[PDB]
DNA sequence: CTAGGGTCCTAGGACCC
DNA sequence: GGTCCTAGGACCCT
C-alpha cells in the first residue's frame, strides 16, 4: 500500500522569473525586498546573491552588509502568478491529485497515474523538464512515499534536480535527518528540541509517546510519527482560502491617530479589490485591524461581521489605538477579513 | 534589524446541555 | 461536555 508523491518546487522563483524576463540580471546579485528605508526584507535572492550569505527573511540592511552591490527589486506579483498557473496547468497534464502549498510549489499524488510507465521518477523529470521548456525556468523535485519526505527530498538536489527516496531508503535516511528539516518544526520548536538532546529523527525514535504527548501536545504525536516515516496526510486538492488580509510596514513609526487613519484609508480600497475578486458582495464571516508596536509586539482585534466595512474598520482601529498600545510608537496597520466557511 | 501573503493550533469564558 | 468567539503565536512561502 505505498503511494507515489512527488513534490515540485521552483527554484528562487521570484528571482528566477526577474531574471528569464531581464537577463542582465542573470549573473549579477539581486534580490526581491523592499528597501533599507522601507525597512524591508527579503523575499528571495538569486544565487550570485545568496554566495554572499543573502536569505529569505533577511532584513534588507543585513543583505546589503553582507552583499554592498546587491540589485533591489519590488517585485511582479502578477508575473510570478502567472508562471504559478502554467506550472498547476502543467501538473494537471499527469494527475488532478494536485495540493498547492504556495505559488511555485505542490504535492502530487501519482500513484495511480500510469504515466511514464507508472514511474513517479521519470514523472518527476519529465515534470521539470516541461516546465523549463515552457516557461524558461527551472523546477527541483522530491519523490518519497509521504508528503513530508517528499517535500525534504526537493531541497536536497536543487538546483535544477531530483532526489528520490525508497521504502526501503527511509530508516537510513531518517537516522541521521535533523528534526528542523521536518515543515512545522520550527526555530523554537528544534530550541525546545535541542535544549533536552533531541537533534535528529533517531533521537526522537528512542523516545516515548506518551512523554511526547505529554511535552508537545497533538504536536509530540506529530514529531513521533514523523521520526518514523509516518505521513498518512493525503494530498488534498480541496483546499480552500480561508482569510485575506492588507498591512503595511510605514518606513518611519507613527504616533498619532491621524497618521494611523490615513494608512488605513489607503488600506481599505486595497483589501475591498482583493477581496471582490473571490466574494463580489463582499459577504463575510469576520473583519479585523492589526497593530504592530515599535517594541514589535502585535495585536490583533476582530469580530463577527457581515460584510466588508471601511467606518467599522477604523473605529476598532480606534479602540485598539487607544486601549492597547500605551504610547508606543507603531510600525505596522493592518486590516483583515475571515472568508465565510463553504 | 527585523515584510506581506497566509494556515493551523491552543486556550479561556460564553453558551448550550 | 461540545462548540463558538476571540487573541496570540509558531510556522509556512517568496
Ligand atoms: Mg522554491
Ligand atoms: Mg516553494
Amino acid at each position: 500500500g505505498s503511494r507515489k508523491i512527488i513534490h515540485v518546487d521552483m527554484d528562487c522563483f521570484f528571482a528566477a522569473v526577474e531574471m528569464r524576463d531581464n537577463p542582465a540580471l542573470r549573473d549579477i546579485p539581486i534580490a526581491i525586498g523592499g528597501s533599507r528605508e522601507r525597512r524591508g526584507v527579503i523575499s528571495t535572492a538569486n544565487y550570485p546573491a545568496r554566495k554572499f550569505g543573502v536569505r529569505s527573511a533577511m532584513p534588507t540592511g543585513m543583505a546589503l552588509k553582507l552583499c554592498p552591490h546587491l540589485t533591489l527589486l519590488p517585485g511582479r506579483f502578477d508575473a510570478y502568478k502567472e508562471a504559478s498557473n502554467h506550472i498547476r496547468e502543467i501538473f494537471s497534464r499527469y494527475t488532478s491529485r494536485i495540493e498547492p502549498l504556495s505559488l511555485d510549489e505542490a504535492y502530487l499524488d501519482v500513484t495511480d497515474s500510469v504515466h511514464c510507465h507508472g514511474s513517479a521518477t521519470l514523472i518527476a523529470q519529465e515534470i521539470r523538464q516541461t516546465i523549463f521548456n515552457e516557461l524558461q525556468l527551472t523546477a527541483s523535485a522530491g519523490v518519497a512515499p509521504v508528503k513530508f519526505l517528499a517535500k525534504i527530498a526537493s531541497d536536497m538536489n536543487k538546483p535544477n534536480g531530483q532526489f528520490v527516496i525508497t521504502p526501503a531508503e527511509v530508516p537510513a535516511f531518517l537516522q541521521t535527518l535533523p528534526l528542523a528539516k521536518i515543515p512545522g518544526v520550527g526555530k523554537v520548536s528544534a530550541a525546545k528540541l535541542e535544549a533536552m538532546g533531541l537533534r535528529t529523527c533517531g533521537d526522537v525514535q528512542k523516545c516515548d509517546l506518551v512523554m511526547l504527548l505529554k511535552r508537545f501536545g497533538k504536536f509530540g504525536r506529530i514529531l513521533w510519527e514523523r521520526s518514523q516515516g509516518i505521513d498518512e496526510r493525503d494530498v488534498n486538492s480541496e483546499r480552500l482560502r480561508k482569510s485575506v488580509g492588507v498591512e503595511r510596514t510605514m518606513a518611519e513609526d507613527i504616533h498619532h491617530w491621524s497618521e494611523c487613519e490615513a494608512i488605513i484609508e489607503r488600506l481599505y480600497p486595497e483589501l475591498e479589490r482583493r477581496l471582490a475578486k473571490v466574494k463580489p458582495d463582499l459577504l463575510i464571516a469576520r473583519q479585523g485591524v492589526k497593530l504592530k508596536f515599535d517594541d514589535f509586539q502585535q495585536t490583533t482585534q476582530e469580530h463577527v461581521w457581515p460584510r466588508l466595512n471601511k467606518a467599522d474598520l477604523i473605529a476598532t482601529a480606534r479602540k485598539t489605538w487607544d486601549e492597547r498600545r500605551g504610547g508606543r510608537g507603531v510600525r505596522l496597520v493592518g486590516l483583515h477579513v475571515t472568508l465565510l466557511d463553504p
